[PDB]
């Protein structure tokens, strides 16, 4: 099946180059990373992981912040857009795009309103403060029964300005030739960069204890 | 302060005697840590994180299922309960009874309906468990327990956790808080390993 | 390279059936699935991770118990075996192999104790094992026998799960799932596809 | 037995102001905090979690980094010095002051070298990376069962040198006349002070 495998192979993050701290010249390292051997995408990103609630239904989910112009370097979700559109992400626009059975999930079409949730430690007894703000869905993805259900989309600038930082990315993600070649290219890459980047290549995966 | 002090020491778990697994025998196990000396009141809890919503608006909490019966014995929230009543709190009907501060801050008054949201571990990373709840009491303690914490049915507790019918532990009252260490620590000594200790000065 | 990806390729899980409960009846999971189609190999396995300590070095660690028996039939670290064997990991011996940065960072040679350190807890084990196949790897992980991994949970004996070996890497998720959509709640599937958060 | 409760009470942190970024400017906010009502007493402070290994052995601690001139405000620790002193505990010397009992495990006396480890996070399977540091026993104290054997002091800018962090403090430690004010107090001050800080208290369990 040579779909399934641009399908599943599209969807994983073949390697990242990492700070943290938040990166305002993300674009500088897009540049110093785009000529290094065997790389042939590049593209901003911010991770956060948390909640979606709407009409009393609460969801996990995976949210990535992104740049369209760039993800479609390293995605195919682009390829997968049942409605809306990713040009759609923009920042101060607070869209978000989301798998087919998540928004099935929360009775959630094209345009409706949806609650992200994000958790932030606390020593209070709580444990939590929620942080949550409203977002309008802007696109609708189908590509697999497992990213359908667990990750979401937003602009890379809204992602800083929930976690109340500049307009920055939490790194690059790398696509490569060979994925074989991913744990190689991103320590190489990482060991002309200051301290506080990190690589992390697909090979980084479930404890029991 | 007297009456500060009564409310803030009142909220405080002295000492604990928890278990890594359920307690169906949890009766037994208070009457004979009650009978301990120092220790004027045992009460079963299961200690619950997780998030309150309703009407579009969340809230962090930490949750105790307790049983009324018992909880009066180690606590002080049924000296200070506004609206409801704590014994209301009955296996099965899933009852909640919340602070003043944050029943209002989700817009909640007695007998309305708010989600209780506890997450769980996902290796794919959150598939959050979700249950109704109906606000069966209101208390007014002070600003940080009346925003904070919350109160349900021990076996609703249990029954949340897909567990069957128990307590996680015992929480133990004293007639002197400082010999909370030494009283948790020598009832723990003598039971199998998965008991342990906690008390109040380790934070 | 394809020497490179066999070294890479060979050292990630590509499916598993893991439970959230010990499974004491491992080897009846087992021939459920080794004729499951796309699967060419099976294996169960425990993972627990820690902290080694020798000597005052100190490295964190991911822990596998395993079955060398079975996990040849996933795994390529047998084709990599530098000093020693993974037949001497057997129950209660507490043997362990590590790869050979690892040892090198705490010290170690064979047949050395080395001391593992679990949320502390601490168990000494005996070197039984070096092997040496990429830079990452020789570094993260290390390999006891099954039943000690679940002798160290104070569990029975058992495997937290069974880890798959296909044809295609590419049919993971597809597979994992379809095993685990009839097995009851405490069964669930992971997959290599899943992988940092800000 | 008043020596058991003065014991007990001395050793629980009733409160503090602590910050998500290290505060180099602490000594101002030790001032703005010492006059509010209810505020007997305030110290800086550095709260690191690890291990210390010495001769074979291994042992976790929680190590706190203190600047002694102003511990003794919020600390009895300083009265049961058994060996050594806490006024050894200075920038740059790296200096330990070890409980009794954990000394004994580890078989340290005064002016025998430890190694703290800090396990730093890292996304590897491998889970942490240890950072290490050697350090001299300046001091050692004994003060009941419990933290004789879980804590220890360094140099307030030896724990900042050892985040990797320019010289500051995490937070400060308040020390008050009824601890029942505790939270009311550490919440009061937090409140007119910018997001990056967050009050604790020892109620919190």
């Amino acid at each position: 099946d040579r779909e399934l495998k641009n399908r599943v192979l599209g969807m994983v993050p073949q390697a990242t180059v990492s700070s943290t701290q938040i990166l305002t010249d993300w674009p500088e390292l897009v540049k110093r990373v785009e000529n290094h051997p065997h790389v042939t995408g590049v593209a901003p990103f911010t991770q956060l992981q948390g909640m979606l609630t709407a009409q009393g239904q609460v969801a996990g989910i995976m949210v990535t912040g992104i740049d369209p112009k760039y993800e479609k370097n390293v995605s195919i979700i682009q390829n997968h857009i049942v409605a809306g559109s990713l040009d759609s992400l923009k920042k101060g626009e607070f869209g978000i795009v989301l798998g087919k059975d998540m928004a099935d999930s929360l009775g959630l079409r094209l345009n409706d309103s949806v609650t992200l949730v994000l958790p932030e430690a606390t020593p209070s007894p709580a444990g939590v403060v929620p942080r949550f703000k409203r977002f309008k869905v802007v696109g609708i993805f189908s590509v697999g029964a497992e990213v359908d259900s667990m990750v979401g989309y937003i602009a890379l600038y809204d992602a800083s300005t929930l976690l109340r930082l500049p307009d920055g990315a939490q790194g690059v993600r790398l696509k490569l030739d060979d994925i074989f070649a991913a744990p190689q290219v991103a320590d190489d890459i990482v060991k002309n960069l200051p301290s506080n980047f990190y690589a992390t290549n697909w090979t980084y995966t479930n404890l029991f204890n």
